[PDB]
């Protein structure tokens, strides 16, 4: 029995990204990816949303929401602006920002690394 919630709160806001790499590069252009209901905190889910430049409509592609109410995500983001803007290219997609999960009634914080750069630091002695 390991029926921890804890890490399913980062291995699906580590492949709430990654899914959506693909739904820029595959539209020539950027989507942004939203807080869902941003006007308080990425405490409720995400968001993946593209704006359509023929009808200037954001239109809803993907929902994850959190069906468990006892992890406070905060973006320690870089940007006073919820909308992470994934650009359609492998080489200029990463919004500088990590979620600080707190659950406030189990002392327990998980910091959420966007380390997704696979670019080995070869340098050095």
């Amino acid at each position: 029995i390991q029926n921890n919630e804890r890490e399913t709160l980062v291995n699906s806001i580590k492949t709430a990204i990654q899914y959506s790499k693909i739904q820029a590069i595959h539209l020539g252009h950027p989507i942004y990816l939203l807080p869902f209901g941003s006007n308080e905190n990425w405490s409720r889910g995400m968001v993946l949303a593209k704006l359509n430049q023929t009808t200037n409509k954001t239109e809803l592609i993907h929902q994850w929401q959190w069906s468990s109410n006892s992890w406070n995500i905060n973006w320690k983001g870089v940007d006073s602006n919820h909308r992470i803007i994934i650009s359609n290219i492998p080489n200029r997609a990463m919004s500088n920002g990590k979620f600080i999960l707190n659950n406030k009634r189990t002392n327990e914080k998980v910091v959420v690394t966007l380390n997704r750069l696979g670019r080995v630091r070869v340098g050095g002695n």
